[PDB]
């Protein structure tokens, strides 16, 4: 009941000596949150992934870098979203399409609200690993760490760390990515279609009166654009980039490719994605993740939680954006809504005074979690909205650019987060919980967030 | 103190026999409102104008026809405006530019309000003749009939009908038209510049609070368009077409040219303009003006005042749109605001039942005139607005398309019409009256009308 | 000790509608030649996996291809179809895929110039992993290699057994390949001027470069002219390369069936394992399962027609596969041999034109011109390939019909598989780099050279 | 009894700023050759009329031309300038204007192909109504015709008197002409493919058609290639034809001065009677009013350089007229004669390049190659014109500089004015249709033929 892949038996060009040195130095540093599987099996899987067609190509990553530059300069806005954890079982056409649709829907609303371009980065085609605080979960089982490592099912065997999951992760990533590319160059990306869905959502949301005026104004803007002779064909094809947390270093090193351009010197690109981030757990300043990020040419992000200090933030900036390339680095604030107004300003002030131009991105989810009385991990919608609101106050008081958001969402009608216009309750949550990890905003709530964020952008 | 033009001494291709027959039959019919100057002098001036480069060319008139078709079908809107009477003395760069600017300004606002394209036709490059009810004016002088015929100065000599004014009219028309074409392909036509002026007008109008929300929504629509990657270069260059009242038949017949296309049969185009209209005075159903309009291939309009009947309107339609070509004919309603709600519906119903698709255009000026206690002919702004409002009610109750407006305006701060946000009074009017005929809405009032019309279009 | 890694498989979506399943079951109860002999229960489980994976292509790309092929069938565009004889899983790499994509784009710019009309680019890629065989025993005494979707090339009994997990492995490879084709076609790889310069290296370095110089300079001057008029790459619609393979393994194709949205038009059945597929010479029985599977799907399709073809049998393909008279829905692919095309093709084309249907007539030069070398290797002569294309063009010019395209087997590798061409590959040369897992392909130079020769035919 | 009609003239706008007027008065106190001799008070009244008319051109078109000519000066574009020797008011008709516009567009597509770079199209039109003279008495014993802006062509004393109302008549004609040029350049007249087909009629019907066939087919195939790649007319930026004339009559030019908006850049002085102007051979005194008027305006300008030119005098033109080093602000127009260009041009170009400035080097073949026929008429030989262009190109190739353009006198009429060419116009032929009111123009065929020959020079 399985498929069989050969271990090739030459293949990669050898790295120039300095890249090999710097890559080895980076991987020899300590690395948190890594799977515990045998080195020889890891090595065999890396040798397979070293021969595969990449998920992305370097030109796409260079274009993304240029678009991110604009965001860092206060002339575009970044929307990053999708599943908390993608699963092999739900890597289907409807699930992919629903996430693509939700992202495009949010994006048009935010574009209108910001009056500037929106860069769309999905959490997709690789978001298959997660860190854990505890090795042992509530049931006394070894913790689930996403499908790149082990299985979600609640038995011990399924929780064993499996290295064959690295190659399965790629098979799933490459399939999803192929479809995302097909979808972004189809009618799914027509602005006028994508907007139409907003019209359904205003009708069928119980808070629709609340969003009606903005949705009609967007509709009018779109018609106005058409009225001036702009048809879909002339516009740029929609671009949705791929991202995940660079967690599993066995996966990410096997997906490195050596590439030309940008002054003609060889560079390493992680071709498992367009951009990756380093989470709070793995961001050790001398650890392998950060040192790995220094070696790759892709845009990167770092998650900054409530014990971050202005000084450590600056050191992240100096280490990861050493050439001062606007857009190369994104700092992702995840403070909690009760803390973002106090904790973010001095980080922002200090980083701004270095002269570097980073993207300030708000992740209003990770700081605002709690277990419910009914058993399911969950987040209140109002706290999410309030963190983003706080984030915008911080930048407005400083005259800096609130550059983006990073959310966990899905294009399905899941019940995972409390609240919204549907008023999802603790009792409601049990009925439809579909996440393999953290609770995502459903279709309706992610849309509603886009509308509220658009108002924060307009004011 | 004059320039000297030779009478050529061959030049036009001979008309195909049927065009010559139909043209002669049309001109032999009686013609109201014609200048009384000697036939031999008229003939010499026609012979000069028969050799000149035309003001327009047929392809432009074919494109206009296609754009008017859209308006007749309920998918675009027509804005027609400029001077009541152009004068030789004010045919200057600033005056032309101010009228061009005012038209483009109004057009963007109306485009947003209608959510469909707006066709821009200026009263320009030929609007040099007007009909009169009385031969003798208030001062006992022979009436001024526009600079194509005679002079505005209040003495008898200057009021003599002069045929050399036909060639001077063309010299002025061709100059103005050259500049309109230069202007529409310059930065003057950038939408984002043109909109910016709206911002000045909201600030400096005393009713600016009233228009602020719509002006900000338009600004947002424009930014949104830019945010999606639409730059000025991609858009169609702005097109402003030329029109005047086809009054002086000596002028209009001399400006006829024979042309190919549209099924390859020879057609006559009046190359003095893109489209012309027939006013209330000259619209005799068996008169030379209407018969002339039947022979030319240009889009035409007919002014319909308060004694129009549904039956005569149908006969205009059958005579002028005999092939059923949407857009070929525009019926211009000029009823007065107190009468438009009663008089227009049955005309519209009857014409709609013929199957022809005309453009319904409102001229809310000509029905709403009065002499003031202070001496100057004048119009109240509120009555103008109310006629347009009535016009829209009529079409909305019938489900027909309110297709356009036809206004007299200027890009200067004249005091000619009573009212508006500036609250121009009878006492105010004397200080700045600059028209050679009827009172035009000034810059501010024509803008304000565009905003109010945009709201009528949105509701 | 086996140098393999096993990959486990596991929950599905709605089934296809019952009424459509009823039709499909009826068509697929027809006999099917050349099918793998794995067990039914395992094939079923693998099909169940593939019924819910993300598709390789999507319906609106196929509807778009249909519109472009309608243009080819009406005589206003030209079809270029080309790539590996058989893709292998071990060679399904970035460089190999980049090279085939490059080679197709290079051929296309040249044929576009020659033809003065748009060229539709269809690769044999992302699924060309199954082939028929004549003998169930090969020269080494083993059961025959059927393509990676069925068994392995290695000359070992274990590897030659029919393994249905190879259906999923095929999918994984097709989807990765297609992902990369999409990426590359929207990159600078597709820029017209860049791709042409390659053409210029080719003239510089080919030993017959002197004779293609003129057409190459002319192409270059055409490109520089485009650009001098203000045309930048941003002004041109992005490069579209479509995927195709021979629809052979019906467990794979049926599991990749999908129903469209229905928003554009009533929902229709598409094979989303590719954009277009063709039925080969050995599986085109008129009453067989291949031709019937082809009738049921909405994709454009092809049928290979070899020297035994009769004009009446060709007419039956047209009535079965283009019942609604949709231009470009059916391609007839002539593969007759260069010594026979001039005789055998004309009456097929007369009979088919007389039906009123608008098929695309495509030439496959390579298949009918295969032979063995004295040095062992299977091979084809470049001149014979060329001459079949020439003869195909003469038949069409004589008849007043559209020579609509070519279908060729090529790689962007500098392999030594076909004899002849400007490099004058010899029988001794074949052992240098004979890399095909099936028939001899034109190498990178030969495939370009062929494109320059077909451009001259298009101009004539 | 006079067959004329008189047209009366009449209230003005702000004057030009005082500080700018002060500068202009100083420059125009310099002596001015070849000026009309009408009275000052009447000239003044006519200038006052022209100071408030709508301009012929507007500043942003001139700033755009400047950017395109900067590209010519850097070696990435080519200048085509062409039209009537002298426009007449009586021939300023739709057909005559359409014909010159067509001829320029036809030449341009061919030279664009040849050069593989954009061609900037500048017509001599909408103001070419004044010419210098050598003698104040002509062959009929009358004072000389100076162009319609000064006096009339008819051989009568009354008509030859200098009439300043002709300044306004010139304006009226220029503006009408320009209006029509603008209309035509945004019509189907400007569509690349349509204009080329004309080229194809020309090959069919020229008696030397056989020798331009190859380049014409190649151009055609380039166009069909553009279109096969998806380029439609809507994808191309609209045709821009710029207006130029010789700035000769300083009452006209000064009255047409305008100050720009200043929004783009600090407001500058532009002659809005045209987009660009040049100073002729007889009015280019370094300390004269023409060169000084040219220093004060922002338009791009040209200076004609004939056989008496010295490299030092050329350097002074560069320092006076391109003081800020703005590429393409100055064009140097060589008109040396075909027997002299190879000798005389090289040291001028060496000296000017050594200044660091980037001028456009333009060839005027026609002017230096003028002679009288045995049959009376003034005339030029096609071969000599051709050979001067050839010699100009050799000088530049030898020096490594950019042969930047040509400047020619042409019409779209089938006139018989220049000798030679494929029609082999003879001395007897000249009386058939000698229609120029001044020098012999290339007719429609000859001007196209020249374009095909210069394209070959650009390719070489
Ligand atoms: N995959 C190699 C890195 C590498 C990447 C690209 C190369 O071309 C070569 C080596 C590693 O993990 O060590
Ligand atoms: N093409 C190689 C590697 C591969 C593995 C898994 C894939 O999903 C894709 C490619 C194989 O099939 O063995
Ligand atoms: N001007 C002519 C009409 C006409 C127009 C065009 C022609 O080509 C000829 C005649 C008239 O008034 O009678
Ligand atoms: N070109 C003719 C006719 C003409 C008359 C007046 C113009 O405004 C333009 C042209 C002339 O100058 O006599
Ligand atoms: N998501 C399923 C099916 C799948 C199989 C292979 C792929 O290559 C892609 C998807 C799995 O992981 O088993
Ligand atoms: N409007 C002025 C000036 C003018 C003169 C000639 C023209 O050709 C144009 C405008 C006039 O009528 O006298
Ligand atoms: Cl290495
Ligand atoms: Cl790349
Ligand atoms: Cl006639
Ligand atoms: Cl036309
Ligand atoms: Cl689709
Ligand atoms: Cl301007
Ligand atoms: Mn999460
Ligand atoms: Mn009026
Ligand atoms: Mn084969
Ligand atoms: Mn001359």
């Amino acid at each position: 009941m399985n498929w069989t892949v050969d271990i090739p038996i030459p293949s990669l060009p050898p790295l120039p000596t300095d890249l090999r040195t710097r890559l080895d130095a980076a991987l020899a540093k300590p690395a948190a949150q890594q799977p515990t599987w045998p080195a020889d099996q890891a090595l065999a899987m890396r040798t397979v992934l070293e021969s595969v067609p990449p998920v992305t190509v370097p030109s796409e990553i260079v274009r993304l870098q240029e678009q991110l530059a604009q965001v860092a300069k206060g002339e575009a806005f970044l929307l990053q979203g999708g599943d908390c954890a993608e699963t092999f079982m739900d890597n289907t056409e409807p699930h992919i399409r629903g996430n693509v649709r939700a992202l495009l829907q949010m994006a048009v609303v935010l574009t209108y609200g910001a009056s500037m371009p929106v860069v769309k980065v999905a959490r997709i085609a690789g978001q298959y690993a997660k860190p854990r605080s505890a090795d042992i979960d509530a049931l006394g089982l070894r913790s689930y760490r996403g499908d790149m490592i082990n299985g979600f099912a609640p038995d011990a065997a399924a929780r064993e760390h499996d290295p064959s999951r690295l190659v399965r992760a790629y098979a799933n990533a490459s399939a999803a990515m192929n479809l995302v590319r097909a979808l972004t160059s189809s009618g799914l990306a027509s602005l006028h279609l994508v907007h139409d869905w907003n019209r359904e959502f205003v009708r069928t949301s119980p808070a629709g009166a609340r969003y009606e005026a903005l949705a009609t104004e967007i509709d009018r803007g779109l018609r106005f654009m058409s009225a001036c002779g702009v048809a879909d064909r002339n516009l740029q094809t929609a671009e949705i980039y791929a991202s995940h947390e660079a967690l599993v270093l066995d996966y990410e090193r096997a997906m490195l490719r050596l590439s030309d351009g940008d002054d003609g010197e060889p560079q390493l690109f992680d071709l498992s994605a367009h951009t990756v981030w380093i989470g709070e757990r793995t961001r050790q300043i001398d650890g392998a993740h950060i040192a790995f990020a220094q070696v790759i040419a892709n845009p990167v992000g770092v998650k900054l939680g409530p014990n971050m200090t202005p000084e450590l933030a600056v050191e992240y900036v100096e280490r990861l954006d050493p050439h001062n390339k606007p857009g190369r680095l994104t700092l992702v604030s995840r403070m909690g809504n009760h803390k973002v107004r106090d904790l973010l300003p001095p980080i922002v002030e200090k980083v701004q005074a270095t002269g570097h131009q980073v993207i300030w991105q708000c992740d209003p989810m990770h700081g605002n979690t709690h277990e419910s009385s009914t058993g399911f991990k969950t987040r209140h919608f109002d706290r999410i909205v309030d963190e983003v609101q706080g984030f915008f106050e911080v930048h407005r008081a400083l005259g800096t650019h609130p550059g983006g958001i990073h959310v966990e969402i899905t294009g399905e009608n899941v019940t995972e987060c409390l609240g919204g216009a549907q008023d999802i309750s603790e009792t409601d949550l049990a009925g439809r919980y579909e996440t393999a990890c953290d609770p995502r905003l459903n279709t309706q709530q992610s849309l509603e967030l886009a509308f509220l964020v658009a108002e924060m952008l307009r004011d």
